[PDB]
């Protein structure tokens, strides 16, 4: 039998056992927790690391170094356990102390920065240290290895789950490249099927996601790609979160129950509606930062 | 079309790629932190309560009770949500908010409100053949599967002691040698998931006839593992499970060309906090 690095991706596709319309329209879920490393990231993770060995460009015993709010983070510590890479990771101090400690527990190497820096801040020290000769920098935000993940793997899952029936794809939006790889694959099929993204509000503070001041715009993102963009409450993330443990056994994180919101607004819209929202990881490295209950 | 019922069980099994004895044995470990509830009580829960409708006795309605504080306490909540029951549970020690998410309740002189026929039924895990009824159907056939029936030595680290018995119980009705050896603390170890009883059990779904070998554990060796099964192997799990793996090493070390098997009974997530794993010396 397998590789834990096989026992990345294909993951279940679970329908809502009863939140939401009804309206014939149908909501069902990708379930990325079960990643071994516990989130939607792995994929591009993996991805990223073995593109780049058959690139020749990195190399077992480099050190590797990354820009994080923590996912990615846990997820490439993981992988270069499994290959023997050592990390670095950069993160910023107000994500949570469970997001820290499961990037050094795997090895890696994590240094915070200020929240005041930040996502754009983590990503710009990144980058000096690589061009220092500190290690060789991925950069999931920039690697079309990251969407290749996705548009390889996550999208061909999605439509044999689905069949060939998938109307709408409800995507929380970070790097983007789940959205964006996703939606190249969907636009092959020649039926039409409609990716749906989403983003914090003003003010919004949600992990997993961001909207991207312009200078820091994702090179991998691509308009032409996603046909509407929508609009993510903080507590209405935190709302539909909690109630789909409470109410689908589903155990998530707010990213997750974000993205059900935006899914059952596309549902709750439309009827006749197959709609696949993505759920990133699960509800324990959220546990200790009071939203779960104190 | 699938549900989360479906996502719970067939779980992966994987092979240490460099920890252990260099002698010919191999093990293989097997992961039930990826039940949908993170952890190996997602297949008791759900069978406790599923085959209390076989034999009708609960409706998506009825209060279901058990005194658990931790992984069970989570499975069950889970599956009731699953399937429209209403859980209540009681206590553990004077942290784990990670039962009511799934919409449960706060809370004899065992220790460790209120009573079955007071309100609601209460599930005893520790006596419920449906906890060992799980592994007989499931856990044991895909292990025996995904190995070829080449494992030579199943291990569990024992808490309610289902899980051994239950693989053990289909184990011994194959038609090769399986020892089946069961993992516990020394006795103030503190280990959670396991505890050494009698502290005045044994569970009563034990069955001597079941088990093989039973080596004691310390602390040290459990966290320390666990410790090295992260970093080393890009394995992240509980202490329990830390536990199994040091168990399968002494016996992968006796026992040269071997096969074994230990249960990596959850992923380290909910431990964290914690602060297990950072290193101590
Ligand atoms: C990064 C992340 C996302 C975003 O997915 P991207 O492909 O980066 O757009 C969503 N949720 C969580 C928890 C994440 O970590
Ligand atoms: C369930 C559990 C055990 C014990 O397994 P049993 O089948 O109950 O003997 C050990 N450790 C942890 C973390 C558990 O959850």
């Amino acid at each position: 039998m397998s590789t834990l690095e096989q026992t990345i991706g294909n993951t279940p596709l679970v329908k809502l056992q009863r939140m939401g319309p009804d309206n014939g329209s149908e909501v069902w879920l990708k379930l990325e927790g079960n990643n071994p490393a516990g989130s939607v990231k792995d994929r591009a993770a993996l991805s990223m690391i073995v593109e780049a060995e058959k690139r020749g460009r990195i190399k077992p015993g480099d050190v590797l170094i990354e820009a994080t709010s923590g996912n990615t983070g846990i997820a490439l510590a993981m992988i270069a356990a499994l290959k023997g890479y050592r990390m670095k990771l950069l993160m910023p101090d107000n994500m949570s102390q469970e997001r820290r400690a499961a990037m050094r527990a795997y090895g890696a190497e994590l240094i915070l920065v200020t929240k005041e820096q930040g996502m754009e801040g983590a990503r710009d020290l990144a980058l000096e240290m690589a061009n220092r000769g500190e290690g060789k920098l991925l950069d999931q935000f920039n690697n079309p290895d990251n969407p290749k993940a996705h548009y390889t793997t996550t999208g061909p899952e999605i439509w044999q789950q689905t069949g060939g029936r998938i109307t709408h794809f409800v995507s929380s939006m970070g790097t983007t490249g789940t959205i964006t790889g996703v939606s190249e694959f969907m636009r092959e099929q020649s039926k039409p099927v409609t990716i749906v993204g989403l983003q914090p509000e003003e003010g919004s503070s949600i992990p997993g996601i961001r909207r991207w001041p312009t200078e820091y715009l994702p090179g991998i993102f691509n308009a032409s790609l996603v046909d509407e963009v929508l609009d993510i409450h903080q507590r209405d993330a935190e709302n539909t979160m909690r109630e789909l443990a409470v109410r689908e056994g589903i155990f998530c994180g707010v990213s997750s129950g974000g993205a059900v919101a935006g899914a059952l607004r596309v549902a709750k819209a439309n009827p006749d509606a197959v709609v696949v929202a993505i759920i990133c990881d699960r509800g324990d490295r959220y546990l200790s930062t009071g939203v779960f209950g104190e």
